[PDB]
């Protein structure tokens, strides 16, 4: 009825009634390169594995997506329980990084509070940084910096604020403190960055990706639309079809986030390099409103960063990541991520299905209806059948509680619309093509479908068949049963341009 | 908005932006039987027409239908522009009438007010009634009225008061003079009238209905379930498929009229004969609340009995009258009803042309996506295909702002599950069955069109064949253009099943 | 709940339990200038004497006027049920008139359709018109009209259409016809005007309202909105306070219906002289129009003209001027008003009161709640105490079932505020300016009640003493029985620019 | 508006445009008892003291309060700026506590995981803990607990499995490893733990409480409205006027929510004890249930027991906390609370100055008028003078722009009437009632402010006094500048009655 009405009427003991609508996306690294430990992933609910190219080779992340898709075929045998799973390039973009401080990728040498701290970039201490004396990637902070401006090392802990410019040295004071240690990253706050948003190797790590299928890119450190443009032009005809997903890392990213939001394929809310950039008491409008937005365009949204990094080290995560989590996806997160809970873990797999938990169950707390209502509300007029087709079909699909929206599309577009207007019920995608099936993950609520069999002669005939497909596979996973009922999207004819086919029809 | 600004933002200046949506019911006497007239009559906008039986014996009602049937199918050459069109027969019913005045000639004689009146029930007067003796034919009179009881004498112009209750008489003073002609009907409001709701000749009268396939019956001084009943018995199931409009004409009807309206297919608003008996200002809530009723219970209801009485004997009316049907149109009317202006009248055409205007102009005055939103949340929620297909079909409408919501049933059940959320498109119904083309007139919103076309094969193709149809016609009569957008509701299959097929088609 | 619930639970048989909130202005003419006939109008709800400057001298509307105030006070001795009556000034206006036909004021020369009528204007035909030439006092006919213009004579009946222009006469044909008669009005819909707004004649008689304490004028054939104004320059700073109502009686004043109604105090809809300057089939969405934005501002609006012009010559209303006048009050007018039934009639108190019947009994299907959200809504955020008060004070009478939101006032302002937005409780004002008494009449939902004890030493006391006589007045009239509940506005200490102080306290 | 929109046009750059609304509660513990301490802490925002009387003698909890009331009243000279400060005791409760570790020194012991642990209850071993032996003081623990069941030791942060179940021990598995100390708390998660919710200690602690004038009671592990009525009975008549906040920290409460509400003067969430007894991911939907009741049950719910954890040792938080505190805030919570942050912690300051920073911004994303809107039509409709003019007073704060709503009654209970419909503007609650200004900070959007003056011997005088001052303070606090519009609530005398006056005042 009411919102309130809604939250009051929540049971905790009441069953998990709704299957996973929202995504995961899991960071790939030391702790899960093995096929073995990826087969268990995607057992688990993984979709999308996320590969940091801030870190590490060609060859190393090309073992690594080819452990990706031996364990992802492992299931291919019965297409009905096949998970597809998508690959996701995010790449290294303007960062700063520090140095070996010892010669040792391995060191840490633990400064302490009002202590002093030269950087140098003299190329020379590239691997001797020690407590004093800190080389660093960017050549040009002794321009952007000022003589108090606050610069952040690791993802932020040790800090610290210049006291003494240079031209080619630099000096500073230490606020916070602790270890320093190698290859660690450096944020400049509230200054000036001359790094392009498409270095030489950010441009040689895309064509990679298109070389290798990946089906996403996460562009870091995007500012303004014209970051975005860059990074297609390097995708180029051979990755047009090649989603792009801003980061919004930064204030303005923030500021900029329409034209960032209209050039792009989807955004990825960064919410740690946020909480260093901008005053952590804002981060979470910063979220909200960048939800929003995303859900108002119908353009996926993906939470990160600092989701249960008490899962690198213990198998459980704090209540309060967890209630972080859940309240991201109630804010109508399409994908949560995680980086070190899966990357560097000792307890990877407890990482993904504690994920798998809390998002189930934050959809309890969703009221869908609403959602829709006022998703409904806020679309317009379109002279597009697609998408009157789609928004009768979720009317439809709640004045029946739907088992499921079953949606053919090549595409992926199809599946896409419907999925804008926040149905209860799952959408079942069913597709030929794989990159659709991997891509699909992004949308919160579809549910890919990957169909193998041959097209045939009649078209009817083909339609019923992919129709059956979905039907069995809902059956299976539990969607539904015999004797329910789904909303079914198809076409009229091969080769309409369009998904303008809504049948309401009982499951068999 | 806000109901108040939509009238605040009317523009009379403005040309009508609407078709028109409320069917024009004619009764056909003297003045509108030729088949010239009839066909200049439909070519304006009538939809029905009505016989009324309280005149006329078999063989003359038998030419009157011969002749709107071949008015009617002159133009059945070109489905395009062929209007469909229904015979409505009306009950005599539980009648009192007066019996005749004397001599031969003028037959009328003055009723001056003050003076005295014998209400007599020997049939020897039967044939000899005058200004002092009068006869009529309810013999039960005496006993069921009382003293000081109202009379209506010829249809409310003549009011008597009893001031004596004799044995087998009445004595009555003259309150509203005027003139009495012979065979004119009475009114004891307030009182036990106990004649069946169906007479004999009401048997005879249905049962020659049936003979001749006429579409609607309205049957007269309806006051419960059980009389609704018996009309129906006595069509059986030679006619179970005739719609059966109750008439609402006193005030156990109006009191009744929960239980009128389950058992009846339709009701009929007598505002007339409802004006007598009952306090006439009561009247207009009586309307508004059984327009109500009907509208939510989603079963046609008409406005009737007096809508423009002065064209009896004038080309145009006094505003007044038109913003009396005006209002019953924005009331939520479906059918208009024209009495003596058509029957016995000197201007039929001025009037039913007259009527399409108002009609027509009214319904800017109408606010469509407010009845959408609440019928939507009012009636039957959460059930059956059929249902949730009709709701998606509407709010597709109103997405893409459709020209047109297509629709082939051949009962006509499903056009009306459309009707039913009051969309803002106007609604074709396309039907191979003409009962259901004649009969969907009651049904606001719907415009039967009747395709007389062979069936095709095959079940796509024929949908097509009709779509196509459809279309042209919508064309043709001004409701969309090429490159507007549609939405069409179908068969699964001839399977019967149900209608579960909604699409959004461009139109060619 | 919805307003379609609201309609669908209305009982015609249940109780009136509203008194009457819609006001009545009856036009005093022959039939109602004694002064016996007028106190019963007064106790049949008569509330605003309306003086039709159009006919007559100035020593016999002071005479009226004498009559009128005579009955007022004959009630004045028990100022409970004393009923305030208020004086309206009607103006002439820009008219035209015709001659006297055969030198008598009582002929009518009854014109032929196709027949031929010379319009001459030679001054000297003044009283010599019989069925060819006609005399007219607009000097410049023979420019503003053309050869084909439309002329109406009578309030309309007899229309004619010009054949031949002239620069001294003008001859033409007759579509219609009927009686031509004396002293006739004359239309020319669709031509221009040079007559002003404000002649000679209308200046004196606004000055004469002046001398004569009337509370209102009703200014006719308003335009434009310097037409207003000139009507406020002759009133003066002695009628500063006499409210002006605008007659909108042509299409221009609908079309500039805006800054008529910024200029103006109220605003009347003459629905006869709209029904032939503009087609009729358009009059009710200009009456609808009209009201609404003359609610949204808070402004009364009086709808007038052909109301119940069937009990000029029949004690008792066609059941559709009885339909036509129950809409009029649900569109919202704030007032009603008789014309021809109460001034020249053979039943004018049977008028007053089937008027005061209607009116009462279409206020069972106002929804009484949803008005009142929907002007809410739609009121701007004020910084005005009394304004707040006021909306806080309607709120309140909702949530208490209040029997009656008392109000005490000077200007009549504050009353006005509260009552703009539609209370279902009636508004008791208290005040000691007879004035304010009388105009308050015109706001729906009003009982202005007049105090006449004097002013106390103690302003608390005197405070108490006002309330305590509109509770006595509640108790008497029917409002209301011990123990139920009122909102009471006053203002905190005296002289106070405002009412800013609501009570909710229990009838003693 | 949608909500959607609401967060689309949110603004992180912007500066907080409202009042921080949400009372924030501390634990007083040894880092923050000095004078000096507490009054720095009331300066940043701190608004109730809590006292944890599971930990500490009456003679220390009594200096603490001593203090608490010292550092609260060195303000007390300028009543514009004293800032009223609550007491609350918190109970020991059925708690189920270890032994102590033996020897004496850095008492701690290492528990290592896979290894094992005999739970004793020889009263021995009572102070002779160690790696093997461990005892605790449950009683029967033996027959509640079964093989299989957790253990958590030490406020969640070490596990135990059961292995075997003996007479009067079991052997157990250390599943989360970690370091144990003394006199630790247990919890047995699903266990039927059968201690009293009051204890013979908690008696004497209540009786402590209400000798020493405290205002509210954090009553623990209550179960069932038994236990609610147990702690009522004991604070008895002395203690009446105390509020008992129900602390929810196990799966019953959560069961029997309803209950214990009606039971209870308000409600805490232990999210923590709550994270420890049910499955963690569930905890976030039990909050906001159970926040979500008590809204529409219009009382107090605090969100507590971890809020900023990370300050205990560092004076900045991980923002996932400060995401975490936001969304409680959103949610509806009226009190946020801090424990070990200002108890134990290092930056008892930083703690309660960036709560106050996170709650102050995050009421942008509460959506106010919506809130009210629904407020208005779900909690009790249509009653008695209280209520309509608490409604009619928060209509007007949205008409008017209200900058405060300034509120007089003694007992607080028409200021929460009002605070139940959450108004835009704040609630400037103005008492001469010491309790009542304490007591207010529960109930969010009350402004307490204590009236030190004595009472004019007139009413109207006296309330102008007190309003006057209101006023001044919001003057002086921020709330509202001169010429801004305030609402006023007040008595209609001292008769008693109620709360019946309301009144709309411009600001001097």
């Amino acid at each position: 009825d009411t919102f309130l009405e809604h939250m009051c009427r929540l049971d905790i003991d009441s069953p998990p009634i709704t299957a996973r609508n929202t995504g995961i996306i899991c960071t790939i690294g030391p702790a899960s390169r093995s096929v073995e430990t990826l087969k268990e992933m995607i057992k688990s609910g993984m979709n999308v594995a996320r590969l940091n190219f801030s870190h590490g080779t060609h060859e190393y992340h090309a073992e690594t997506i080819k452990n990706v898709r031996t364990a992802t075929e492992s299931f291919a045998s019965d297409p009905i329980l096949y998970r597809p799973v998508a690959v996701a390039l995010d790449t290294k973009g303007p960062e700063i990084r520090t140095g070996l401080i010892k010669g040792s990728g391995t060191a840490e040498v633990e400064l302490k509070k009002g202590a002093t701290l030269k950087i140098t970039l003299d190329n020379a201490y590239m691997e001797k940084c020690d407590e004093n004396i800190l080389w660093l990637d960017y050549k040009n902070i002794c321009k952007v910096v000022e003589v108090g401006s606050k610069i952040y090392v690791d993802d932020g802990l040790i800090s610290l604020q210049v006291k003494q410019k240079g031209a080619d040295f630099l000096v500073t004071e230490v606020e916070n403190g602790g270890s320093l240690g190698s290859k660690k990253g450096v944020n400049l706050p509230g200054a000036a960055v001359d790094l392009p948003a498409v270095s030489e190797k950010d441009i040689q790590d895309l064509k990679f990706g298109v070389e290798q299928d990946v089906d996403m890119v996460f562009a870091s450190f995007i500012r303004k639309a014209s970051d975005v443009h860059e990074v297609r032009k390097v995708l180029g005809e051979k990755g047009k079809n090649i989603k792009i997903i801003s980061k919004i890392e930064n204030h303005e990213g923030v500021r900029r986030f329409d034209e960032i939001l209209e050039a792009s394929d989807g955004i990825m809310v960064a919410r740690g390099d946020l909480g260093i950039e901008i005053p952590a008491e804002k981060v979470f409008l910063a979220q909200k409103m960048m939800i929003g937005r995303c859900n108002r365009a119908g353009k996926p949204v993906i939470s990160a960063t600092q989701m249960l990094e008490s899962m690198i080290k213990k198998p459980r995560p704090t209540r309060a990541e967890g209630s972080d989590v859940a309240n991201a996806v109630l804010d109508g997160a399409d994908c949560i991520m995680l980086s070190g809970e899966t990357a560097k873990g000792d307890y990877p797999l407890e990482a993904v299905r504690m994920q798998h938990l809390i998002a189930r169950e934050a959809e309890a707390a969703i009221y869908h209806l609403q959602l829709f209502e006022e998703l409904r509300r806020l679309a317009p007029i379109t002279s597009d059948p697609t998408e009157a087709t789609a928004v009768g079909a979720v009317e439809a699909s709640f004045k029946c509680c739907s088992g499921a929206i079953i949606v053919l599309t090549k595409s992926g577009r199809s599946a896409h619309q419907v999925a804008r207007y926040r149905p209860r019920a799952p959408i079942i995608a069913v597709t030929r093509n794989p990159q659709t099936a991997r891509q699909a993950h992004l949308y919160r609520g579809i549910f890919p479908v990957l169909c193998k069999d041959p097209v045939q002669e009649a078209w009817a005939e083909d339609v019923d068949l992919r129709v059956n497909f979905a039907m069995n596979v809902g059956k299976a996973r539990g969607f539904f049963k015999k004797g329910d009922v789904v909303i079914v999207l198809t076409g009229w004819r091969p080769g309409s341009g369009f998904t303008n086919t809504m049948r309401v029809v009982p499951v068999p």
